[PDB]
């Protein structure tokens, strides 16, 4: 029932293993307690949730000298992150640039013939379940072992005050509440929606128990629903997008834009815009056969068997906001200031539970902020101009302001990217570099080099926005990022040292025309 | 004999068929011949050589108002890069990491069975080989139509003295000259290291006609040593590297070259250090039979019939130094200031003719510097606390001190990387993010996934050095050098906006531990 794995230390392959065990668990597995039973301490703050936002703001409660505790509903640490959001969905995209690469090249050199090939979804899924309680392990051991923190693992959390928690059969009491419970995923009202054979991220890797047939239908247009889109395509399968409005909103350059989606078209991905699915057609089994959509075009129906719903994510915040009396915004997100406070005292709320953006940067350092300001240290935190990314068969960066944005926006402006702006368009062997390389080598591929721009003000010569498409430009942004917030010019950008060749060229590309006194684009 | 390109306006692709035209011709070739005659301007530098120093240093030049001509023995711009150094070695290093990747993942999924499978050396080469045209037709279009550049390819500079050079069978005379020619491949002084079946990175993108049997020799143990011997090795080929004193001292981080050379030998490869070539065996048909060297352990013959050179460069400054009076240094590199202003009154010396270190940014800097120079405006350049990388089957990325060398220094210090040091040592699931999920996840294959850490000063909180092992880092070292070098410490790395899943994990961990007045090591 409760286990006090306090004075236990577990090594991380241990940990994991001991995750599985508690997750395969007929009766749903012992608790996990680990509290320190000697701390005379009042916890600073209970963290309802040990996701990403919970965990952070943990390990930076306790790093400054606080006493914290975390109540967790799975018996892992992390959250979503590994268990099915971003963890599976970078396995999943990287399977999709593998496999568009294999693709590209079939029965070339010593790329097999990818023909009639078609690689198993569930294979796939069942290689991240498999895996899983890897990065499991290693949550629940850096955790204890390394931060310092008290947790108690695969037990609801029952919230009866502003100052009191119940969990593992106990009542616990605090100065503060912080509300991490995160977001589920959005559904849809039609006929159907509950037949055997529609997925979301979350169910996706927990009860694919057969493989998809040969025509997969994505709902939604935006992150999830791509990456997944393209990781489904690149298995071989017909992949129908169906867009309530129109795909890859977050992607503000047009020419960007254009590329990414362009690139998605080209490997045979179906989009279609304007598209709202009225009915998922059920077979005598229960199962999906069907989905039928309306489009501007009138009605139409695209048979599979397997249907994957890639809308938002939406606040877990029904029962917390009517045991707390918390107030919500019109997304169900509750709401707070600058110091993530809620509406109740000494109750915070942090991660997706409090709206977009749902990213890791934006729960993490939400946590940590919460935490902070629980431990008396008064700071505001208001996310904005922050460098942002996607998946497609692609690495997707972006940060800033788009070209006609730019130029909409009052500001004269100048670019730099790669390819330029001639005949041969996108024809040529550059952008180029690693990952890239056969691309731009290869036969008939040297559009699939990829796609890359700064734009600038021509007055003051600052870097106004920064897109890429390729690989190996993502963790850059971070750091490009800090940079451009910090006022970064043209000739800083071309005063410093590349490492050729590099996924991003906005060095040496500024610098071929950071000489002039008066900027021409290239 | 000699074409006027002046008027002519032929797009990349055209260029790129044009070049492989003139390099094919039987005779030699046209000359290139881009020059304003009516403008009546003196030059305000004539360049000899037109590769990265030559090329940037031109287009800067220009970019400032000031008049240039380039001369190039090549019918194409850009040098070595695009021709047989950077560009090839990134397109082998692809295919290096791919192999690897599907080496790791014989038979298993999309994965072809690898195991009796040996990929034709030859076969990457003529890809490469059969596409480098498409980056010497680019470089001949930017630089004339988007640069403005004068040059005269395809066309050996004969200088005259410090301000006359004659180029296609006319004598142009300029206020400066900047001499950028570069390096050539290095060899050694044994018998038969002109026997057929030797190579260095120039010969082997121009007369590999064969295809290599199953044991490849690899003389040299740095950049470029490595970055070739990981790819013959990844074809399935018994590879032995005969190394001087101790390879990639580079790497100063002792874990970080570690792992890289523990990861090499894991896919087979063979380090020998101490050693030297004796004697290259030839068989009655001149080609190479077998390699004797010297060894800490005695003498060793190889049987081989294929040597790979990766020695370093040599400045090509014999013929210009007899004809100006060039002081040269002791590896025959031409001497200059901090102004790139060698012995001789108004000429200059950029790129590898300078010596080290022979890196594009340093190319590329050194040209405009020298050109701004020349242009009235006193600027020094010194290359110093640079970021750095090579590949061996994984990009590795280093800048700053590595951990042994911060405290040789005197500095207190702790360390932040992943994996972190436990008994499970590099079986678990981190670092993990693109192109490193599969080992990530993968059956015994998680200490695959990388290794990464940066080093900070315990006291001053300021990072000093950080390194990475991976894929995806090698752009963000770039920018986050810079940021470094502005004095970034554990705090404000913590702060920023990390894109997660990130190749670098260095954001969110220091934020795990920036909370703490006293850091502790993660
Ligand atoms: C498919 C997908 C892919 C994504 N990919 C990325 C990506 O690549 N990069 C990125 O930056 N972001 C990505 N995100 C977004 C990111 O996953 C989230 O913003 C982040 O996980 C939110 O963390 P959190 O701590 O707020 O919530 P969560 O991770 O959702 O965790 C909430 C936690 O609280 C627990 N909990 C809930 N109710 C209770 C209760 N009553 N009692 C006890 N415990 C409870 C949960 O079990 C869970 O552990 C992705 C999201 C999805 C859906
Ligand atoms: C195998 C290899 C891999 C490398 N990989 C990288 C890498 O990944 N990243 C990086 O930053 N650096 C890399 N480098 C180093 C980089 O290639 C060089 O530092 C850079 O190319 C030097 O540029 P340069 O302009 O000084 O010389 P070069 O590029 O060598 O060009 C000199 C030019 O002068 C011309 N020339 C010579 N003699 C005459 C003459 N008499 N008349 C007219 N023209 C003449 C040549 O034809 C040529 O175009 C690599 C080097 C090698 C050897
Ligand atoms: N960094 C990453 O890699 C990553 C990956 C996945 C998710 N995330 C984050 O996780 C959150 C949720 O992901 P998300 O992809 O769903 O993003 P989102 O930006 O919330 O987009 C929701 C998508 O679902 C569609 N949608 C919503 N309700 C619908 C309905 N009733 N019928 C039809 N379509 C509907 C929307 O279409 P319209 O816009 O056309 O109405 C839109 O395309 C986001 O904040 C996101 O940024 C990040
Ligand atoms: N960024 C990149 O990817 C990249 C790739 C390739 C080259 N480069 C640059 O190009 C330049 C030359 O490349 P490099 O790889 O040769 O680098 P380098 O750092 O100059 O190393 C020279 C290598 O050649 C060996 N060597 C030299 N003379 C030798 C001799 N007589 N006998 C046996 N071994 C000998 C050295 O051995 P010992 O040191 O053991 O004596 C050493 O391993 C460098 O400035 C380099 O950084 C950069
Ligand atoms: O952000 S957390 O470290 O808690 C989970 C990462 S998968
Ligand atoms: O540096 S140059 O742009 O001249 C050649 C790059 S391959």
């Amino acid at each position: 029932k409760v286990w006090n794995a306090r004075n236990d230390h577990l090594t991380i392959n241990q940990w994991a293993t001991r995750i599985d065990e508690i997750l395969e668990a007929p009766d749903g597995g012992e608790v996990i307690y680990n509290v320190d039973e000697n701390d005379p301490r009042e916890y600073d703050a209970i963290f309802i949730g040990g996701g990403a936002a919970g965990r952070f703001g943990s390990a930076y409660l306790r790093a400054m000298g606080g006493r914290q505790l975390i109540v967790d509903r799975w018996p892992f640490l992390g959250g979503s992150c590994p268990h099915n959001a971003c963890v599976p969905h970078h396995l999943f995209s990287d399977c999709a640039a593998e496999l568009m690469l294999a693709r590209t090249f079939s029965g070339q050199y010593w790329f097999p013939d990818m023909t009639e090939k078609v690689v198993g979804i569930k294979e796939v899924v069942d290689l991240f379940r498999a895996g899983r309680n890897g990065p499991h392990g290693i949550m629940n051991f850096q955790s204890k072992e390394q931060l310092n923190l008290e947790y108690i693992l695969n037990c609801p959390a029952k919230v009866i005050d502003n100052h009191t928690v119940e969990a593992a059969g106990k009542v616990f009491k605090a100065k503060n509440l912080i509300l991490a419970v995160g977001a589920g995923p959005g559904t849809l009202d039609v006929p159907g929606v509950n037949a055997k054979g529609v997925f979301d991220h979350a169910t996706l890797v927990e009860e694919l128990d057969y493989e998809p047939g040969s025509t997969v239908v994505v709902v939604g247009g935006s992150k999830t629903a791509v990456e997944y889109g393209c990781f489904f395509n690149a298995t071989g399968r017909r992949t129908v997008m169906l867009v309530r409005t129109e795909p890859l909103k977050l992607i503000k350059d047009n020419e960007t834009r254009a590329y990414v989606l362009d690139r998605m078209k080209e490997q045979g991905m179906e989009i279609i815009s304007g598209s709202n699915v009225t009915r998922i057609e059920e077979d005598a089994n229960g199962r999906v056969q069907a989905v039928v959509a309306m489009t501007p075009n009138g009605e139409m129906r695209i048979e599979t068997d397997f249907v994957f719903l890639g809308l938002g994510e939406q606040p877990r915040s029904a029962e917390l906001a009517k045991i707390l009396g918390l107030d919500l915004g019109p997304k169900g997100e509750v709401l707070v200031n600058e110091y993530l406070q809620t509406s109740v005292p000494n109750v915070y709320a942090v991660g997706d539970l409090i709206g977009g953006p749902m990213e890791m940067f934006k729960a993490r350092k939400s946590g940590c902020y919460a935490a902070r300001n629980v431990m008396g240290e008064k700071i505001s935190y208001t996310p904005k101009n922050y460098p942002d990314f996607l998946h497609t068969h692609y690495e997707v960066s972006f940060l800033g302001m788009g070209e006609e944005e730019a130029r909409a926006a009052g500001h004269e402006i100048v670019t730099i990217k790669m390819p330029p702006d001639t005949e041969n368009g996108l024809n040529v062997a550059l952008p180029a570099s690693d990952r890239t390389m056969l691309y731009a080598f290869g036969k008939g591929t040297a559009h699939m080099s990829g796609f890359q721009k700064i734009v600038i003000d021509a007055k003051t010569r600052k870097v106004l926005g920064a897109h890429h498409v390729g690989y190996g430009a993502k963790d850059a942004f971070q750091y490009l990022n800090v940079l451009i917030k910090q006022g970064l010019t043209v000739d800083e950008l071309g005063d410093m040292d590349e490492l050729f060749l590099n996924p991003t060229h906005f060095i040496q590309l500024s610098r071929l025309r950071a000489g002039s006194k008066n900027l021409v684009s290239l």
